[PDB]
């Protein structure tokens, strides 16, 4: 779902900017509470695998690509404040070093990304929780349900452009669709094959993690001691 450059108006992108700017803020704060040396090397691994899966994605034609993030499963186990650092950590990268997504486009797409689709992906999960729900089907829930959300508010960016920004003639200045275009688009992009990809992905990983903890008969002594 990337935006690349000259979708957004100057506007939007500040916008973004400083909606992204407090949930950073906050995120680092949350991780600065809570150090050890060994939770930083943590954080880039998520973000080295998140990076890495991001990497295999598909055009939309009227919005922008499809691709899985594997942000639900980031939050569901680093915590999401700690998987927001993570992942736009991952898509600075991305942007500084490959061109995928704009550099005025940062706020955006971690406002998507790295805010929306961990946190969403993250409130879902904890609700299928309560739901009595195993942890493996409902973080591939919260994932489906995450990216998807964060594949919403791409369409509603990017369809909000002509509207809000255009010529005198009514020629749009930047992203040419409207939501009628976009909304369908990203959504059934997201909402089909992607977001299947994106809920196997995460209950796969914490499958593994579950039954490896599961085992190593040392670990059902050290859990209680975690501090
Ligand atoms: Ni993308």
């Amino acid at each position: 779902m990337h935006i690349p450059e000259g979708y957004l108006s100057p506007q939007t992108c500040a916008v973004m900017g400083a909606a992204m700017v407090p949930v950073l803020t906050v995120a680092a704060k949350k991780v600065n509470k809570s150090f050890d040396k060994k939770d930083v090397p943590a954080m880039a691994i998520g973000s080295a695998f998140a990076f890495t899966i991001m990497m295999f994605n598909v055009p939309i034609p009227g919005g922008t690509t499809a691709h899985a993030i594997g942000a639900t499963l980031l939050a569901t186990t680093l915590g999401p404040w700690a998987a927001s650092i993570s992942l736009t950590l991952a898509l600075f990268i991305q942007a500084l070093l490959f061109g995928d997504g704009g550099i005025l486009a940062l706020g955006a797409n971690s406002f998507n990304m790295a805010f929306i689709a961990p946190f969403v992906g993250y409130g879902i999960y904890r609700l299928m929780l309560s739901l009595k729900l195993n942890k493996v089907l409902s973080s591939a829930i919260g994932g489906y349900v995450g990216i998807n959300a964060a594949a919403l508010a791409t369409a509603i960016e990017l369809g909000l452009q002509p509207l809000l920004f255009h010529t005198a003639n009514g020629t749009p200045l930047y992203f040419p669709y409207g939501l009628n275009v976009a909304i369908p688009a990203m959504m059934f992009a997201h909402l089909t094959v992607a977001g299947i990809v994106e809920a196997v992905i995460t209950g796969l990983v914490v499958y593994y993690l579950q039954k490896v903890d599961e085992e190593n008969i040392l670990h059902k002594f050290s859990y209680r001691l975690r501090g």
